[PDB]
């Protein structure tokens, strides 16, 4: 379950981890990773994450702010 819970990790959207340049599938890219990845179980790495960014998390998934950006875009 761990490795599976960092599985989704590192299996999300690059565009998750990098801010979007100028394009709009970026959107629709990091969307997915956003869904998926918020989704999926908690693990360490979701908790530390939280705190290095001060984010209100525990039973979500971990998201970065350039990450809620694209989100945001991609609803319009
Ligand atoms: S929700 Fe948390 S544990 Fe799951 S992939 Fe995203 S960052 Fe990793």
């Amino acid at each position: 379950m761990d490795w599976r819970h960092k599985a989704v990790c590192r299996d999300e959207d690059p565009e998750l981890f990098f801010p979007v340049g100028n394009s709009g599938p970026a959107l629709a890219q990091i969307a997915d990773a956003k869904l998926v990845c918020n989704r999926c179980p908690v693990t360490t790495e979701c908790l530390s994450w939280a705190l290095n960014t001060g984010q209100d998390s525990g039973v979500w998934g971990g998201m970065s702010e350039d990450e809620r950006r694209a989100l945001k875009r991609r609803n319009a």
